[PDB]
């Protein structure tokens, strides 16, 4: 299928089994958010140049760029304002919190070895417990406003305004907690309040309710 927003741009991504939705990739999600929050006109196209080149993949004019961290600069700095809103989180370790979670999952969700299933658990579980902190800290922004703050009222990363971090968190941990859940009746504990209210706020949110794969899809893909 394909789908028109409102030409320049066109971003290829994977297609779901049945071809009628987008199929399960995070980075497929990510640039599909990216280009979203912009809120400039695109073209998305799924699917069912150079070797080893993989979805996604962003045509504009005729260039192509098939990695996805050169996509989500090469958007970031060409589409800016005052036309289009920057992206760009404020805070340092919005980029960074977070970002062990998904490789500690996989490590864990794909664990051959029965030995170690409570030992890999345990390391995703501590990686989402420095996510769930981050959440929980107030920002610099927020203390400005009360310094007295304790607890973080924020919705996201960095702030209440989807970034960049977001869009790349939001699509590999939306898998973690779909997955873990299904296949390990394992969701992500409730004792993480600050993840959990992300998670919960990020589905409440326009870019990434609709970019999400079926639930079906994302399970499909771990058998």
């Amino acid at each position: 299928l394909e789908v028109l927003f409102q030409t320049k741009l066109q971003l290829f991504v994977k297609a779901s089994e049945d071809g009628e939705s987008v199929g399960h990739c995070p980075s497929c999600q990510r640039l599909f958010m990216v280009l979203l929050l912009k809120g400039v006109p695109f073209t998305l196209t799924t699917v069912d140049f150079a070797p080893g080149s993989q979805l996604p993949i962003l045509l504009y004019d005729s260039d192509a760029k098939t990695d996805t961290l050169q996509i989500e600069d090469f958007l970031e700095e060409t589409l800016g304002p005052p036309d289009f809103p920057s992206l760009a989180p404020r805070y340092r370790e919005s980029n960074t919190a977070g970002n062990d979670v998904f490789h500690k999952f996989s490590a864990f969700i794909k664990n051959p070895v029965p030995a170690q299933d409570e030992a890999l658990y345990q390391q995703l579980l501590r990686a989402l417990a420095r996510l769930d902190s981050y959440l929980r800290a107030p920002l610099e922004h927020e203390l400005a406003g009360e310094p007295q703050l304790r607890e973080s009222r924020r919705r996201f990363l960095d702030g209440d305004r989807l970034t960049l971090a977001d869009c790349s968190l939001l699509p590999k941990l939306h898998i973690v907690d779909t997955v873990c859940a299904h296949f390990r009746q394992a969701p992500i504990p409730a004792e993480l309040r600050g993840v959990r209210r992300y998670l919960d706020s990020a589905m409440q949110e326009k870019e990434f309710k609709y970019t999400c794969p079926h639930s079906a899809e994302i399970l499909a893909a771990y058998r």
